[PDB]
């Protein structure tokens, strides 16, 4: 399965994905890394790994739809089969999501449905939970609302801050996001006709 990773920043999930997909049993190959922000560290990791990179500036297109069109163009250019959002901080248009329905995974740093949205760790700490975690899910139109693929619980420790909580969660992310990719790329998991998660 040919895979694209969309990033916006440091790219440590990208790195975890690269690491698993070079294992010989990997059913995924990362063929392109696409970032909407230049000079971010995820682009270095991708170039250090030998993976082609493209930077699409969302300040050169008029529409969200024109912008995703540019991404889709690159995905088609590289004959991509699966799209992994690994720290992509931009919301995708409805038609783009429709076209990739069932082929696009996202890593979100909470136990969904808790703490949808962009500041999940802040939500978790404000709420006062003693357990949080991360989720890999298919991207549906409603944000952080697609079919869940994997989750891993992570403890919240006393005095945690966003810094320390997200450090702990990210170790879990580097576990379940490569596993989730591998489930989907091997055809073990798909999105069923009924749109629920389909094990095979
Ligand atoms: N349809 C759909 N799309 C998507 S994308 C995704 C990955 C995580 C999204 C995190 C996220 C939560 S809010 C937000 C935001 O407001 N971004 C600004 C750009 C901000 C900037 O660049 O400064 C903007 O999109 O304009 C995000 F980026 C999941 C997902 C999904 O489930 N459904
Ligand atoms: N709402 C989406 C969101 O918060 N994504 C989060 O951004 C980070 C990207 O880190 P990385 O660039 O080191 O992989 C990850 O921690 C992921 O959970």
């Amino acid at each position: 399965a040919r895979v694209a990773v969309l990033i916006s920043g440091t790219g440590s999930n990208l790195q975890a994905l690269i690491d698993s997909t070079r294992e010989p049993n990997s059913s995924a190959q990362i063929d392109i890394v696409i970032s909407n922000k230049a000079a971010v560290a995820g682009l270095d990791k991708a170039e250090r790994a030998g993976i082609p990179t493209r930077v699409i500036n969302h300040k050169l297109y008029k529409n969200r739809v024109e912008f995703d069109s540019a991404i889709d163009l690159v995905l088609e250019e590289f004959s991509i089969d699966i799209v992994c959002l690994a720290g992509f901080m931009r919301i995708l248009s409805g038609p783009f999501v429709q076209k990739w329905n069932g082929k696009m995974l996202n890593i979100h740093p909470s136990l969904l449905p808790s703490f949808k949205g962009s500041n999940a760790h802040e939500q978790a700490l404000e709420t006062g939970v003693t357990v949080t975690g991360c989720t890999v899910h298919f991207v549906a139109e409603d944000v952080d609302a697609g079919q869940i693929i994997l989750q891993e619980a992570v403890p919240v420790k006393r005095g945690d801050t966003v810094a320390t909580l997200s450090e702990r969660v990210k170790l879990a992310e580097h576990k379940i996001f490569p596993a989730a990719l591998q489930l989907v790329a091997s055809g073990t998991v798909q999105l069923g006709e009924n749109g629920k998660i389909c094990w095979v």
